[PDB]
């Protein structure tokens, strides 16, 4: 548990949001690209495995599932490749529930950023510091248990 | 001490390399970027305090100090903007060291990627990892310890 983490792709202004959820604390790293492919999501799994210890991920559609980039990242970083397949199906609603609330916030910084990467940004520390422990403060627990 | 970060600023194949450390654990943080401006140290430093609790940033020289754009993220993050002076002499010569070491692991790995940025992303993860425990390992104890 302290090492699954969970990809999520959302849309705004015709661009592309490219989030990775810790499952067990709600901790987020976030990335603006052009458009989901399998070179862009390799390359930020790389990023999130060299900054905290990712054992599985569960990805967000069939395409990067089944990218040779991608499944060339997850070997190099010793990261299992799972399908993020809602079994139980409050998944769905989370992930949901989650996007509506990062698109509020973006809605609320947008005016004080000029670039919508930027206001992402903004986003995910409001998301990983708001409390009562904050999500940021839940994953270095979870992990430190771990360790320890 | 847990909260505290410097700034790096190094070169390599024409591109700026640029590296956030964790004082207390050794662990870091890096971007590939055409030229270091204050806009970009400025959105470096927005995502790097989404994802840790950044108190102080011991900023690499002084024209990030002097930076607006450094000053507005700063102010927005809740940081502390201090300088890079190494009242302690061996300060240096440790981050030089680092810079070493990574354009080491840059070289050992640019065979496996087409990309600078990418082979510096490696980099980030190799040294992280590395054995005792690894400079990521010391940073969730660290942190860990100042919640509780
Ligand atoms: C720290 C925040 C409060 C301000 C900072 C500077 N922007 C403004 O002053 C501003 C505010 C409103 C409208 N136009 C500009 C934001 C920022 C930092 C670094 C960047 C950026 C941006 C960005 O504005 O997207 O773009 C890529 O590198
Ligand atoms: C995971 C590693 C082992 C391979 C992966 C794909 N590259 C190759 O197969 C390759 C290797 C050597 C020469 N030409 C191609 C690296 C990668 C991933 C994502 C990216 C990249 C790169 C990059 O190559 O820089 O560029 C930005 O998005
Ligand atoms: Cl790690
Ligand atoms: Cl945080």
């Amino acid at each position: 548990s302290p090492g699954i983490w969970q990809l999520d792709c959302t849309h705004l202004e015709g661009k592309v949001i490219l989030v990775a959820v810790h499952v067990a604390s709600g901790y987020i790293e976030a990335e603006v690209i052009p458009a989901e492919t399998g070179q862009e999501t390799a390359y930020f799994l790389l990023k999130l495995a060299g900054r905290w210890p990712v054992k599985t991920v569960h990805t967000d559609n069939g395409s990067n599932f089944t990218s040779t980039t991608v499944k060339a990242a997850c070997w190099w970083a010793g990261i299992k490749q799972e399908d993020g397949i809602p079994y139980n199906p409050q998944s769905q609603g989370v992930i949901e529930s989650m996007n509506k609330e990062l698109k509020k916030i973006i809605g609320q910084v947008r005016d004080q950023a000029e670039h919508l990467k930027t206001a992402v940004q903004m986003a995910v520390f409001i998301h990983n510091h708001k409390r009562g422990y904050s999500a940021g403060e839940r994953i270095v627990d979870i992990i430190a248990t771990d360790i320890q």
